[PDB]
């Protein structure tokens, strides 16, 4: 049930760009 992690990940969205820089 990935829908459980993706739903909560909404709060950690800011992290989707914080680390994304390490490779971007």
């Amino acid at each position: 049930g990935i829908g459980k992690a993706l739903k909560k990940a909404k709060k950690g969205i800011g992290a989707v760009l914080k680390v994304l820089t390490t490779g971007l």
